[PDB]
């Protein structure tokens, strides 16, 4: 199944270092992150937010972008990446308005999302979930996992996109770090 | 709310003229199909199947089609669009392998979807829906809405579709034929 839920609460496989809340609505401060694959029957209410989004096709690399990032692309659940991040993100309607041609243009023609990336590959493993098309708060939910070692090239590659074109149209992002238990 | 669900079953507001099982396994023949905005769980007793998916954002026009469709594209619902066709489509996998270049060229380059199709709006009403990400036996349905008298042509526009390239990835294709009540 390429669904995954993200429910803040008292119980989860990664224990919530700090929250940084970016830009927009925030999100409450909780013990621990539990990561849920498919559906699951029972989810506690004593949590305080539930979030998901699922696995989806490509939708702006090319294939020579991603012969690329395939050839440095960590796997998740490395026994040293014991640090863990949860971005959420939404973009604006306008940004959502615009065709394929012009929303390719802005992520990767001017911003290069990708080649900015790739710079902190393979130190830092990162997944791309999906979620607008479910009708959640957030139109993104972005994973990271990487060694302590990282730490500082990972808060440096933030501010590099944040700072880029394609972060100009950002209208809510959170910062959720994880440590692993 | 952006999810729309399709009941084939004894109740509904469009009438089953027929089911065409094009290609693969097909859908049971049903008397009506019944449409809703929104998901639908528990299925009527009475049903036999239901299909679902979501509107989204563009995944390959770019914005000089776009400006195109969207003054031509005609609305849902005309006073003489008695006919409807619920086309659910599946691609293969190898399709949802490649990468976002590759799969526009085939789009477009060499199968002209976009410019093929605009010859047969504003006759043709067309809406596309997702549901590959949803974990549904399709990966897209389609949606047309014409007056009888351009049926021969919607029965034209099928046939340069399926035998265009991008057809060649298609491995499951029912078309239900519907009239309005
Ligand atoms: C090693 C670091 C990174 C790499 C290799 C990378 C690479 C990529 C690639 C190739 C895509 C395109 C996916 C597709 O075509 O469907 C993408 C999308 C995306 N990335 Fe990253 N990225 C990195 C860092 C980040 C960071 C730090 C953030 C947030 C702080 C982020 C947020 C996003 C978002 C929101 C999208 C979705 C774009 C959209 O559909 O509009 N990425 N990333
Ligand atoms: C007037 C006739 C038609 C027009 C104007 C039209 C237009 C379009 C456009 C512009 C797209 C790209 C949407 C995007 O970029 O997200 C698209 C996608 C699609 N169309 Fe059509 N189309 C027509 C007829 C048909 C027919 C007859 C079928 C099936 C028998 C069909 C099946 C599809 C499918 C499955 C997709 C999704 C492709 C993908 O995402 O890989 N279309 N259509």
């Amino acid at each position: 199944n390429n669904r995954y839920s993200f429910i803040g609460g008292r119980t989860g496989q990664w224990q919530v270092v700090k929250i940084r809340n970016v830009l927009g609505p925030g999100l409450q401060l909780v013990e621990k992150v539990n990561i849920l694959n498919g559906a699951v029957a029972e989810i506690p209410l004593d949590s305080a937010w539930r979030l998901q989004g699922f696995a989806s096709n490509i939708r702006y690399a090319i294939r020579t972008e991603l012969e690329a990032l395939q050839a440095v692309q960590p796997m998740l659940n490395r026994a040293e990446a014991i640090l863990a991040v949860l971005i959420p993100i939404k973009k604006s309607a306008q940004w959502w308005e615009m065709a394929q041609d012009e929303r390719r243009d802005i992520f990767e023609r001017e911003s290069h999302h990708t080649a900015v990336g790739l710079e902190y590959l393979p130190g830092v493993a990162k997944r791309l979930l999906h979620c607008r098309d479910l009708g959640e708060e957030f139109d993104f939910l972005t994973w990271f996992e990487f060694a302590p070692e990282h730490s500082s090239a990972f808060n440096e590659l933030l501010l590099r996109m944040r700072a880029s074109k394609e972060w100009e149209y950002v209208e809510r992002e959170v910062e959720v770090w994880l440590k692993r238990l």
